[PDB]
């Protein structure tokens, strides 16, 4: 019936448990889209993604097509205004990005379900007619310039493009995609190169609608999204772009039977191996590369790992398919290394190559392929509902390589067995199609390249052909087994029907001296799932740095001896998660109910009759201690934030104590601590989901008499269930603690003003203050001062007490960014007082509907549930309780609050700062009149700090 | 002049004494002791009269005690009451009195410059007492509140049901003491009047020939004379024959006798009795304390290893018992384990068995000159000696020695005599046997009850059959003399005072190990040294299990070290060692010769220390009693308790500790020690006669010792964290109620937080304290007449203070809160009213207390040590408080009471604890008081409320 519509799809296939609604379509200028219906969603979402990116690159500017990405978004015909999409999106509750791989550039964006049409029209204009703003060219090239500084320092993109360096030169597959101030700026100036005009070349030559693919996700009806993006993207340009293919592999003889030896920046030890393979792609109903994927990264009994780890040379292990470009891909086997492991390569791929090789022998098997698409089957019909902006970002990509109906079953579901396919992949896992990459800071000062994009200081060596021939050669490993039949996989998807006795919020059904047990039945989302948490409380954990050293070790070594068996269970969708925290340990075990009691059960038994293996905890320690080392390695500003918990809390084991006190952690030590830490415990639990009142009590009962009997448990005293308070700063008080961070060339700062202890009022004071705040810091400090990549702002909320929090990381000193932040409040101050009263009101508005949005997930949903157990305020009805105490406040009273507490001269201010110095640092214009600052109390010593101000009091529970 | 009978020749003192006596008897035969002391801060003086409750009429028991409470209340020259106690408080002064079964000893002291005046209105009390009327009533109650408070006392409770078990027409049998029924109620029934046979007593007994002056004063000797001649040569001489009692009060037919006690306290006790003839007049070759240290010896082959050994007793006291002038005692004691109390018989033979070899063996002279040079080595080197409590010991033993022989007296042995030695052995016989068992598996078990106290008792006579096995009682091979002891100090050298000395202790060692603090001795120049460790570790009070095998670790530790530090105790050389909120403390004191070799021991001990099953048994058995035992504590100390708990951050209470006990196995225990000593931090005090070298080599050695043995690391500085107090809000009143099950006394402790202690506070504070002491003693205890404890004073913990009030009374605690409300305002109005000249006689009081120059090293190392553990080590503190109190004026005091403790004060911080009598429920006008937040949960309250800064140390 319509023109500009080409074939309207067939039915597209989705879960029974999906009730959103699909239309996919064709445009005639050749736009793949799907539209979603969800009446539902509180964020309506809409993506485009053109199937060009990086590779496409002209060799005169390395980042072009990430430079467009930026470049397109500023400015258009109908909306001049630079700034317009941002500030419409900002104004009604929204959000955009995007982003530029080698074949993709994707653009998407989020707002509130009734801005659809406003946001989509914002949008659509940039695919129309773009300006690309002439004024925005300096300030881009920065933003691409900070973009790649900050992964600079970072070891994974070093070794990306390290890999891309060490392939075919004359590949597209080379090219460096992020870009920098060097291919923006400085090398086109020297050689006359027109950036805008370069920018536009490539713009007209792809940007072309036969290369595009849209995704449009809204409260609306089928038909209104039709229309909706017919009006808004049948008139895009189509300039019948050819698709650019990469059939040829950029790893060709020269580049085959190869070793790197790499430095790092963090003491990681790490051996990633190699085959170049051909495009899998359109396999996708067999997917061969996934079949050996989950063999060769299999970690139960007989595998790879399970070997490797018994000789001590590994820990962890990754295989599979990692995609290229379209005509290649790539076959990785990816290990850590031991000490041991270091010195025994040649041995790890002599292990690394029988097992491929026993799958040879083998052969295909229909049974684990039988696993792999039924396990699928459940995943996509239980599947958790997806967070819109994602969702469409996703599809988008997605449109480029699947028929319009299979965009949603497209990476879940599994169809033919070709064992064929199979045994094609194989036969290119051999060690005359083998690269190797060895990444240890051994390497260091011994080492001849460099790559210039990183600076990754690097050799490369020709793999000897008798290496080669005993690879080849490799005799038989009896221990490599092919996996067992999953009895982990679930068949139990009955939802038990919701209770008499349910409850909206967890209700308390078991409070003893042992153990306080919080529970609630899903009446919202109904999928055969449930959450299990539980926090055990010992005072032996944290009550010094040896204790909690040990309490860390334990947790690890246990996770490590239950490895193969939970493997199974992971592969089944059920998890568990188990850390040490500054008051015990945590355990969460997630997934489908059904087999979820064996799993808890093991954990349990494990942990109460515990047997340490000598090898493996010497291992563990080892890794625990270089864990230690590259704490170091981390941002100034993450260093800023652990700096300030240590300084604000009561009792706090820093990194130089906890790594002091290793050295005396002693097996027989360890050994006499698990029973001492088991003995005497408190309970308090959270379990959610698809479960019963009487089911909830005998998953604790059984947690109780595991612990009870093998570990012989007891309860601890009321007096002795004890938390950490937080230091009480004085009025009119500002503390500077400083230090120096020593990989990184920036500064990181966290400014803390402590306001008072949580309550419905001081909350909401603050979040009011925050709410208005949030935006104007982000345009301010980042995108008009240019501080820096990392700006935040935000409340902190940290044992009962609450304050205003501002983390900054910058080029610029610490001592500058005070200044900064400190003229920022004051122009605050002047807009609550300047502004309107409707403008104010949206503002409560805005706050108010974030606090009432409703979880889209159990797991979100528990994590709210979560929050208040653990802080044990247990106000499960708090953001009802605190939203109409929200809508009362005034003007006036946000005014009288930051001049009482946050302003410059407050009588009762509390400002805290933590300064975290770059490497290579020592300790008018238009611009914001800062005003004057004190001389900071310099903290010296933490101790001595603490020992001389009062700790706050403990908030009282709600229940 | 002629008012002099005789002058006594040279006062035989120590070499090292400086001070200069005399002795002489007056005309009238009282004997006087002068001591001519210049330095001397405070003058004193003690008159003991021969004559006590033993000389009291049986119609009128507690007459002598009446007499002392009536003696001291006006004169002919001196009319008014309060005159003496009035004059001694104004001129930095004190008294007291006591009266024992055989003296009355009247005792005081006064500023050096008011010796005179002091003495003047003492001495009229022995010329011309009035005896005023008008206390007659309040004296009684005062009597009968003193017997009420021993009434539910155990030691107290045996002594007189011992007293009721003998003769009746005996002397012994008296009560001494007496209360209301004594001396009010049953003599009014009988038309005794008090007054006149009170009056009868004193002129009949009240002789000048029994009495005995002693004089200390900076004045000299021959001043001192003329004083003393002035003023009691007019004394009356009566010529009364002193009172002798030969008979003994346990005749044939009170022998061979066993005793079943009830206590109040779960304590387990055997009491083993012989009567021996009065041995005092031997004092020069002293029998009793022969065998008392042999038969109470605690070294290797000793009486009470062997019963330590068979697990049957932990403790053992053993010697001659004092009676009166005629009669004495010779006693075994020793306390029960649960299996002692099952092998009485057994114990007694052992104990027979241990005499026997005393007499096989037969006398030692080597025993004997071993204790001669000790006595002449503790009396040489005898710590000077308060002034007070000089005088009064020595008024008493110039009754029993010739003049010259009164400091000498109870010290020197001269000549050996073994024929005594077996005259007194010859009387521990089971013939001669009292044998008394206290123990609660007697409770509805016994048909008698002593009246005074309300004991509960039965008795029985020994069986023949016992007492035979007895006397046929075999050689124990177990049993062996002690050999010689090589604790003995030879090396009396005074080292020089270094030309780098310090007036108080100096950091001489900052490492993260230790903290060394130390003072060569510049005052006392006696061979010795006291040395004072604090042993840091987070493991010692993590939870109540880790606190109760901290003790029992020590406990344990001091039992196993017993029969090697005896002999150290025995030869001047003492320790201390306990388990502290922190860790662990230990102390060494004495003579400084053989202390390294002790403290190495110690050490050595603690990190090696091998636990022996059966005594960690007991031990523990012993400890979870004790914990039991608090129940029985005074219900004053009850409230002082829970008020410790309330205020500080973390405290385990004796419930919590003892439901931890039966967690406390021995193989836990061994895991444990390496685990405390593993992590260490020791701050010290080592001060007297040593060097910077000294201590430096004595500190080390400790720090090695602990590092070979028990591989000890110092603690990080973030793990030095002491507790805090319970900051309070402004304006805020909690209230915590508990009762006291035992006592039928309520208790209560106010506490007035005011703020962090610095040198304005606590002078604000102290200044206030001061100026309330005498008034609230005078309003609250004695008009009022509200209990026998009321106290008032400053309360000082984790850095901070305020003010406390503890009162023990019958009358309920929530009437006390409402009095002691009405008393702060009778304050407020009189300092307002209160003169310029008034206000700064308080300032001086002060000062001169705050001043008060130590008189022993213990108690300038005391002064030092409470500076070091409170961690604020402001060591010339005194000097800095009191130059600020002298600056501080009425107004200032007037805004700190309106501002902090005044019932409507914007920063009145009040927290009281209200402990109820047994049989409880559950004047000037009071102010209203608002309702009070009662704390029902402890935890909850602390969680509730903010917790204080730790104060900031003084540095150098
Ligand atoms: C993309 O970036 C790079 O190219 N980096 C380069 C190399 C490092 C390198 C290499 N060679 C060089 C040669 C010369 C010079 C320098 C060199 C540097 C690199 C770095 C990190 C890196 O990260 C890994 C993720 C890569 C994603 C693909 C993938 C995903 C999942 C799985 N597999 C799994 O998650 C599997 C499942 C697969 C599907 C079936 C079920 C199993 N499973 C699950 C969890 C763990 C388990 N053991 C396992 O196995 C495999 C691939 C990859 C490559
Ligand atoms: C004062 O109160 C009473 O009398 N109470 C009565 C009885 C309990 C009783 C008894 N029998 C009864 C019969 C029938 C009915 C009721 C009865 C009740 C009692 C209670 C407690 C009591 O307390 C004990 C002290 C009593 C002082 C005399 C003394 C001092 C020191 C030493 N001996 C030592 O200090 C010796 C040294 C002596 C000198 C030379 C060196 C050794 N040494 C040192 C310390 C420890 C060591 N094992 C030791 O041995 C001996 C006696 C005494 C008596
Ligand atoms: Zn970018
Ligand atoms: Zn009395």
């Amino acid at each position: 019936n319509n023109p500009a519509i080409k074939r309207i799809g067939n039915h597209i296939t989705k879960s029974p448990e999906d009730k959103r609604e699909y239309r996919g379509l064709e445009l005639a200028n050749g736009i793949k889209v799907l539209l979603i219906s969800d009446p539902t969603t509180d964020k309506s979402s809409a993506a485009l993604d053109v199937h060009i990116g990086s590779l496409s690159d002209p060799p005169n500017i390395a980042g072009l097509s990430h430079f467009l990405q930026h470049m397109l978004f500023l400015g258009t015909k109908k909306y001049p205004k630079e700034n317009e999409y941002s500030q419409f999106l900002s104004e009604h509750a929204g959000s955009s990005n995007a982003f530029t791989s080698g074949e993709h550039t994707n653009y998407y964006f989020d707002v509130s379900h009734e801005h659809l049409e406003g946001a989509l029209d914002r949008f659509a204009q940039f695919f129309l007619s773009p300006l690309f703003d002439e004024s925005a060219k300096d300030r881009e090239v920065n933003a691409v310039d900070s973009e790649h500084e900050k992964n600079v320092m970072n070891d994974a993109w070093r070794l990306f493009q390290l890999e891309k360096a060490t392939g075919n030169p004359k590949h597209p597959f080379s090219k460096f995609g992020t870009g920098n101030k060097y291919t923006l700026e400085t090398r086109p100036n020297q050689e006359g190169i027109d950036v805008r005009q370069e920018l536009l070349k490539f713009h007209s030559a792809y940007y072309s609608s036969n290369l595009m693919a849209v995704v449009v996700l809204g409260r609306e009806s089928l038909d209104d999204l039709t229309n909706l993006v017919v009006k808004l993207f049948s008139e895009v340009e189509n300039k019948n772009v050819p698709l650019p293919e990469f059939p040829e592999h950029p790893f060709q003889e020269e580049h085959l039977k190869q070793l790197y030896k790499i430095v790092p920046i963090k003491d990681i030890r790490n051996l990633y191996v190699t085959f170049p393979i051909p495009d899998l792609q359109k396999y996708y109903k067999s997917n061969p590369g996934h079949y050996l994927g989950h063999l060769i990264g299999h970690e139960g009994p007989g595998s790879l790992l399970s070997e490797l780890k018994s000789k001590g040379w590994v820990n962890t292990l990754v295989g599979g398919q990692k995609e290229g470009a379209r005509g290649f891909m790539f076959f990785i086997i990816n290990v850590d290394l031991t000490e041991e492991g270091l010195l025994h390569v040649e041995d790890i791929i002599l292990h690394m190559f029988q097992y491929i090789q026993k799958l040879r022998a083998e052969g295909p098997q229909e049974w684990v392929f039988q696993e792999l698409k039924d396990l699928n089957a459940v995943a996509f019909r239980f599947k958790d509902k997806e967070r819109p902006r994602g969702y469409t970002s996703k599809i988008a990509g997605i449109l480029h390589y699947y028929p319009l109906e299979e965009v949603l079953t497209a990476e879940y579901l599994l169809e033919e067995f070709r064992p064929d396919l199979i045994e094609m992949v194989l036969d290119k896992l051999r060690p005359e199609n083998v690269r190797v990459a060895i990444v240890s800071k051994s390497f260091e000062g011994k080492t001849d390249r460099t790559e210039e994009w990183y600076g990754t200081q690097y050799k490369q060596e020709a793999i000897p052909d008798e290496v080669i021939k005993k690879w080849q050669n490799a005799d038989l490993n009896g221990k490599f087994k092919l996996p067992t039949k999953n009895e982990f996989i679930p068949t139990n998807f009955e939802i038990l029907p919701l209770e008499k006795e349910a409850t909206p919020y967890p209700a308390l059904i078991k409070d003893t001296a042992m153990s306080k047990l919080w529970f609630k039945q899903d009446d919202k989302f109904f999928l055969p799932k449930a959450n299990l948490n539980f926090e055990f409380f010992s005072p032996f954990a944290y009550v010094d740095p040896l204790h909690s050293n040990m309490a860390y070790l334990y947790l690890e070594l246990l996770k490590d001896s239950l490895n193969e068996y939970a493997y199974a269970a992971e592969l089944a969708g059920l998890s568990y998660d188990l850390q040490n925290t500054i008051y015990g340990m945590y355990l969460s075990v997630k997934g489908y109910n059904d087999k979820q009691p064996i799993l808890l059960k093991k954990i349990i038994e494990k942990m109460a009759t515990f047997e340490i293996d000598e090898k493996r905890f010497e291992i563990i320690k080892e890794a625990y201690m270089r864990s230690l080392n590259n704490f170091r390695a981390e941002q100034p500003h993450q260093h800023a934030m652990y700096y300030l918990r240590l300084l604000m809390t009561e009792v706090a084991w820093t990194k130089d104590e906890l790594k002091e006190a290793l050295d005396d952690v002693t097996l027989p030590r360890l050994k006499a601590f698990i029973p001492q830490l088991l003995s005497r415990l408190h309970i308090e639990a959270l379990l959610h989901g698809n479960i019963t009142k009487q089911a909830a009590l005998g998953i604790m009962q059984m947690v109780e008499d595991t612990l009870i009997e093998h570990a012989h448990t007891k309860p601890l005293l009321p007096s002795q269930l004890v938390r950490y308070r937080e230091v009480q700063l004085p009025d009119r008080g500002w503390f500077v603690y400083q230090q120096r961070n020593e990989v990184h060339n920036n500064s990181g700062i966290e400014i803390y003003y402590q306001t008072d202890m949580q309550s419905t009022s001081e909350n909401m004071f603050l979040e009011l203050f925050a709410q208005i705040i949030s935006e104007p810091a982000f345009n301010t400090l980042r995108t008009k001062e240019q501080l820096g990549y990392i700006v935040f702002s935000g409340p902190r909320r940290a044992n009962g007490i609450q304050g205003l929090r501002f983390i900054i990381q910058s080029e610029k000193p610490p001592h500058y960014l005070e200044s900064r932040v400190e003229a920022f409040l004051i122009t605050m101050e002047k807009s609550i007082e300047d502004m309107t009263e409707e403008a104010f009101q949206k503002h409560i508005q805005a706050l108010a509907i974030r606090r009432l949005d409703k979880p889209k997930k159990l797991s979100a949903e528990s994590a709210k549930y979560w929050g208040e157990i653990i802080s044990q305020q247990y106000n499960f009805d708090r953001d009802n309780t605190e939203v109409a105490y929200l809508k009362t406040l005034t003007k006036e009273d946000i005014i009288k609050f930051y001049k009482e507490m946050l302003a410059v001269d407050a009588p009762r201010r509390h400002k805290v700062s933590v300064h975290v110095l770059a490497r290579e640092m020592d300790s008018d214009i238009n611009l914001s009149q800062a005003p004057a600052l004190p001389q900071p109390e310099v903290i010296q010593n933490m101790t001595e700090f603490k020992r001389g101000l009062p700790l706050f009091p403990l908030v009282k529970p709600h229940i």
